């Protein structure tokens, strides 16, 4: 979703960082 990856890290739990957003399983978090 709007999870971004700014400060290299996530809110959402096992999301993958994607800088300067999120993924979790090849999808946006």
């Amino acid at each position: 979703a709007g999870e971004t990856c700014v400060g290299g890290t996530c809110n959402t739990p096992g999301a993958t960082c994607s800088w300067p957003v999120c993924t979790r399983n090849g999808l946006p978090v």
